[PDB]
């Protein structure tokens, strides 16, 4: 609340936490509603929120990162610093909201300033109680996690510049190809109906083309796209449309009236093996190499006298799993330069050497990225069309050729069985008690996130330190750094200074960890996102 004769004046002194409300939003967006500050047991107050940052040496308290979004927006130099979501986050993934840790660790988080401000006091100080006694999660929160708050931060508010010509050029692109989709649709229907209304798709599939199953489940579409030509046409017409009210339309409506960019939210602490994420857009989820995700990436340009430089770490997950692994077969494809997929179809065939493989080639990749989260044989069957036997054989042959992999899998069931969390190769772990459940089905699950977490989290990990140790040096040269997705970093380097930027982006990032094998990142200097592919 605080207590006693706990009201002081506006400023603290400082090491004080920070509690701020904000106007229903998202940083750049909102506007400061009310300010506050608890030190000691006092609690100062704002008398107007905006003049009362610069007292601030920096922000301490939960969310501090959107408080700096905010006030770099308003031309203030406030570093995020300590935030209880940080340290709740390291000592378990599954704390990902305010609310939540609250609740949680004890307090209610409410919607006002200076119970926030207590609030981000008290919860500090408990949770670095539980948190000073473990070396590898201090070390993960002062080397990685509270310096990528700063950095995160200016990514937030920097923003990405759209072009919004392109963006609305496309929409009618797009919206053709819709309606030849849905011209094909109502040829193959003899008659027009309306593809959207529950009533009338199911009047057309079940009694019109008297097609099986025949709703019962929601959306059961999907499985019967067999003979008839048209029901994947409904279904090319449903992500179309899915996508350009997702990412073509929405976008130039969400450009700042103060910047002529957009600000693509990043979260910290969101999901469950550590990697950042975006909110709007989410641009995990634009579909990466179909004709229409490199579309919607062109939209996204460059400065107008700087160009992007786009990095990406080629084969962060089977380098991470080679390593991890002690794999001397699998660490050897990569120390010496050979292609992945062509080297396990070389082990996995036992083909006189490299010899005219291209089939087996892809049943490799298909092994290789598979194994990965957890493919079972039959969906093996799937993508590569085959008998259960021919699959079960290319699964423990996958292993025959990489068996210190088969050797990691089980130390890590095991080794999670018995202490009941899975780490990644810095110390994050995550706490996985269901891999003893009864039930199959959630136990099956537990076992992909116990073997996913190591993998999925060590890669993110990796990122996020690359990104910590550019970010100064990108200041030495005056580049920005504009978002972060899967496994890539897109910069804003001016045209005069963009080769040498991305020279020393792809060696900060290829030598920021000593692991056995190579990690390579590869780097494209363009003017819009789908040109800085290379
Ligand atoms: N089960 C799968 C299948 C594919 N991917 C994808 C997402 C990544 O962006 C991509 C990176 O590797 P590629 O599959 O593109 O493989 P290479 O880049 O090695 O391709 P190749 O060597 O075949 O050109 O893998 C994945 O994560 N999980």
């Amino acid at each position: 609340s605080p207590k006693a004769l706990e009201e002081a004046p506006w400023p603290p002194p400082e090491g004080a936490f920070v509690g701020f409300v904000l106007s229903r939003k998202e940083p750049m967006w909102a506007d400061l509603l009310a300010l506050a500050a608890a030190r000691g047991g006092r609690v100062h107050r704002a008398p107007e929120p905006y003049k009362a940052l610069r007292d601030l040496k920096e922000a301490r308290g939960l969310l501090a990162k959107d408080l700096s979004v905010l006030a770099l927006r308003e031309g203030l130099g406030l570093p995020p610093g300590d935030d209880p979501m940080l340290l709740a986050y390291l000592l378990d993934p599954s704390n990902t909201t305010p609310e939540g840790v609250a609740r949680r660790y004890g307090g209610e988080w409410t919607e006002e300033a200076g119970e926030r401000a207590a609030l981000s006091e008290r919860l500090f100080a408990n949770l670095w109680g539980r948190l000073e006694g473990e070396e590898r999660l201090l070390w993960l929160y002062r080397e990685v996690e509270r310096p990528l708050s700063a950095v995160l931060a200016h990514m937030e508010a920097t923003g990405v510049r759209l072009d919004v010509a392109y963006l609305r050029a496309l929409s009618l692109e797009v919206a053709e190809e819709i309606a030849r989709l849905e011209a094909e649709v109502f040829r193959l229907a003899g008659h027009p109906f309306n593809l959207n209304s529950r009533d009338q798709l199911e009047r057309v599939l079940f009694d019109e083309l008297g097609l099986p199953a025949i709703s019962t489940s929601a959306a059961v579409l999907e499985a019967l796209r067999e003979a008839h030509p048209i029901v994947e046409k409904i279904l090319q017409y449903r992500e179309l449309t899915k996508l350009k009210s997702t990412y073509i339309d929405p976008l130039p409506d969400l450009i700042h009236p103060r910047t002529g960019r957009l600000h693509t939210r990043f979260n910290q602490t969101a999901t469950a093996t550590g990697r950042l994420s975006s909110s709007d857009p989410n641009l995990q989820n634009i579909p990466v190499r179909t004709p229409l995700g490199q579309r919607i990436r062109r939209a996204f340009i460059a400065e107008e006298g700087w160009l992007l430089v786009a990095l990406d770490y080629s084969q962060i997950e089977l380098r991470v799993l080679a390593h991890l692994s002690g794999d001397e077969n699998l660490i050897r494809v990569f120390q010496e330069g050979r292609d992945i997929h062509t080297e396990t179809a070389s082990w996995m065939f036992g083909v006189p050497r490299e010899a005219v493989d291209p089939l087996m080639r892809r049943a490799a990749k298909t092994i290789n990225f598979g194994v990965l989260y957890g493919m079972s044989a039959h969906r093996l069957s799937q993508e590569l069309a085959i008998p259960y036997e021919e699959a079960q054989a290319f699964i423990e042959r996958y292993f025959q050729s990489f068996p210190k992999v088969r050797a990691w899998i089980e130390k890590t069931l095991e080794e999670g069985r018995r202490r009941g969390y899975v780490e990644t190769l810095f110390g994050r772990r995550r706490y996985v008690p269901d891999l003893e459940a009864r039930v199959k089905s959630v136990r099956e699950a537990a076992e992909r996130m116990a073997f996913n977490m190591p993998v999925q989290g060590t890669a993110a990990d990796l990122m996020k330190l690359a990104m910590v140790k550019l970010f100064p040096r990108l200041e030495e040269m005056g580049a920005r750094m504009l978002l972060q997705v899967h496994d890539e970093l897109v910069l804003e380097a001016p045209k005069e200074r963009a080769e040498a930027v991305a020279r020393l982006a792809k060696e900060v990032m290829e030598g920021v960890y000593p692991l056995a094998v190579p990690l390579e990142v590869e780097v494209g200097i363009g003017e819009d996102w789908l040109s800085a592919k290379e």
